[PDB]
């Protein structure tokens, strides 16, 4: 039975609701972005309309197969009706094919649902300066003061400079990137820019690439492994073993393996900065744990919420435990006595 933080009052929508059968008054179904917790449901046997960005849409077709006459991609930054309501989608930054989503009640109530999002101060200017915000229905995910971590320019900037060094002073070192959901891209594409490479990678992760409308792909991806000294590999084959196994397949050409696994937040975060960020080594083989996060930090969050003014919070994540939502209840009221809305 499908949760009431994924119900819109007074709408016929769900929202990231595809794992619990028909859900009863549903006619449209929106998916905020293409992640599995998110999706978790849809197939070639889905027939009722689900509503979404061009880039979720093309994942939808030929990853999941879903047929056609049952996708409905909208526009970015664009009022549309949608089973008679006013609903725009704005761009999330989170994963290629992210949105929020506007809802505009026929009673008057405005409603925002971030789905998965990194608050930006950018936001403070698209279309949320033009009108208030009853509702907001946030990505809750880092709601703690503990949850630090550095811009994605700083961490593509160290990124970059690691491999670049490492591959100028042995130019027989294979770069190495973990993966396991589309988001992120931009950590092995810089790294491939930097050497001179295009990125190697299976057939599967290369069509998922091809969904995701980025400009020139065609020059900047490949799957024939040989020609590519920037290789990716599945997120759980990046560790010594794996990684070991991985050297061995590639015929003598390498000698030494760099690589990386971009995580989200880790308690290593609480005491180094990205400056001092060390590897695991073994041997030939070292690994750089890199806190690159596509959701907000703590300080993120907080400054767009006491911009937005919101009348009423509610959490979309960690709200399965009391002690959660009581800690999550009590920073949304220290904002709001703060700010004085
Ligand atoms: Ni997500």
């Amino acid at each position: 039975t499908c949760p009431f933080y994924k119900k819109i009052p007074g709408t016929g929508f769900t929202v990231d609701a595809f794992q619990y059968g028909v859900v009863e008054g549903c006619t449209a179904y929106f998916l905020t972005h293409f992640h599995s917790d998110h999706y978790a449901g849809l197939s070639k046997h889905f027939t009722f309309p689900v509503y979404c960005s061009e880039i979720t849409g093309n994942l939808l077709k030929n990853k999941l197969h879903v047929q056609e006459q049952y996708i409905h991609p909208l526009p970015l930054d664009t009022e549309c009706i949608v089973n008679g309501v006013k609903v725009v989608l704005l761009d999330a930054n989170h994963c290629p094919g992210a949105v929020m989503i506007l809802f505009y009640l026929p009673n008057g109530t405005v409603i925002l649902h971030t789905g998965d999002f990194r608050a930006d101060p950018s936001m403070e200017r698209s279309l949320l300066a033009d009108q208030k915000v009853h509702m907001l229905y946030l990505d809750t995910t880092y709601c703690s003061p503990e949850y630090t971590f550095p811009s994605q320019q700083e961490v593509i900037r160290f990124a970059i400079n690691t491999a670049f060094e490492a591959v100028t002073l042995n130019p027989h070192a294979l770069v190495v990137c973990g993966t396991y959901s589309i988001g992120k891209e931009k950590v092995f594409l810089a790294i491939a820019d930097v050497l001179g490479s295009k990125v190697g990678m299976s057939q599967e992760k290369y069509k998922t690439l091809q969904c995701l409308n980025i400009p020139e792909i065609n020059s900047l991806i490949t799957t024939d492994m040989c020609s590519s000294l920037v290789h990716l590999l599945p997120m759980m084959q990046i560790n010594f073993k794996g990684l070991q196994s991985h050297l061995k397949k590639c015929g003598g050409k390498y000698n030494q393996i760099l690589a990386f696994r971009p995580t989200g937040w880790t308690h290593s975060n609480k005491f180094t900065r990205i400056a001092d960020v060390i590897p695991q080594t073994k041997g030939n083989i070292s690994i750089y744990g890199i806190p690159y996060s596509e959701h907000s930090s703590y300080l993120e969050m907080k400054r767009f919420v006491q911009w937005l003014k919101p009348q009423k919070i509610i959490p979309t994540v960690n709200v399965g435990t009391w002690k959660s939502r009581s800690t999550m209840e009590k920073y949304f009221r220290e904002w709001k006595l703060e700010a004085g809305y």
